[PDB]
């Protein structure tokens, strides 16, 4: 069983995927509090080009918001929002 | 607004379809070009409930690609390449 050559580049060629980001990653002011959960699924630019003076980039965005929970270790929690950079088009470009 | 319970749910610890270079699999051929040079894999990924535990596989197995193979002063010709995907994952403390 095997996949074959046009659906693997297919893909796996550029384009928005699906990726766990760390909260404090991009939040690193937030070095007081944990996160729960500690990361977050956004859509954001992967994959390959094939072609080494291109490379995969966002050429929409937009932000969304979810419902965190922010922890003060053995003091306190509470529910917020937050808001993430999510990247709705991506495309090979020159570096 | 996302609701707590979903982000929870959709980011814990689990296999994801991850883009990967193939590079980062097969380290020992950096003398090869491939194309595509990256392949989508199934890779445990998100987040455990501390950051005293890891999200690690606990079942795997192969999945096997064809990809172009090119040795520009040689040549080229399109071969299977096996990949490692993870199946199951769970979150176990980290070691160190």
């Amino acid at each position: 069983e095997v996949v074959k050559f046009m659906d693997v580049y297919q893909r796996s060629y550029c384009h928005p995927i699906e990726t766990l980001v760390d909260i404090f990653q991009e939040y690193p002011d937030e070095i007081e509090y944990i996160f729960k959960p500690s990361c977050v699924p956004l859509m954001r630019c992967g994959g390959c080009c094939n072609d080494e003076g291109l490379e995969c980039v966002p050429t929409e965005e937009s932000n969304i918001t979810m419902q965190i929970m922010r922890i003060k270790p053995h003091q306190g929690q509470h529910i917020g929002e937050m808001s993430f950079l999510q990247h709705n088009k991506c495309e090979c470009r020159p570096k």
